[PDB]
């Protein structure tokens, strides 16, 4: 499966391939691993030859979605103990935060931290909650809630076409 998992890929919406963006010069410079709120056509694929590639403004969901897919593959990949589970307030936020411009031109009192507590516990075949620790657990309760991919295959994540 011809996946670069972590680099910025982009899959096809009408042969339903997935490449990574690099292969034809589009800048990513604005992009992130893992994103579902674009249209893309490849080059083949699309009626000029050209390549089609249609940014929109990502929604609560796709915030979620990008900040946990981009938590969890580092994690994964440069932690010798990988994580799964995510704080609201000490990872998601802070990461939305950060690669805000990657997801959205919108400018930046943001509503938006209050906001995606509801979105993700309401998506519960997607994202995965713990509002406590696990009993028996020495987690401290600063760091919840926390939040999680039901689907740990991040190649299955992508637009909804
Ligand atoms: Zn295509």
């Amino acid at each position: 499966n011809g996946r670069q998992l972590g680099e910025v890929e982009l899959q096809c919406g009408i042969c339903t391939k997935w490449f990574t963006a690099d292969t034809f010069g589009i800048d990513t410079s604005s992009c992130l691993p893992f994103m579902t709120n674009y249209s893309f056509h490849c080059n083949v694929c699309h009626h000029s030859g050209n390549t089609y590639f249609l940014r929109k403004q990502a929604n609560l969901k796709e915030m979620c979605l990008s900040a946990l897919a981009n938590l969890t593959w580092q994690s994964r990949t440069q932690d010798e103990h990988p994580k799964t589970m995510f704080s609201k307030d000490k990872d998601i936020i802070p990461f939305i935060d950060k690669y805000w411009e990657c997801m959205t031109t919108r400018q930046r009192k943001m509503t938006w931290p209050n906001n995606i507590v509801k979105t993700m516990s309401k998506e519960r075949d997607v994202f995965l909650v713990k509002e406590h620790p696990d009993p028996g657990s020495k987690d401290p309760e600063e760091d919840y809630p926390k939040f999680g991919l039901l689907d740990q295959d991040l190649s299955n994540i992508g637009p909804a076409y």
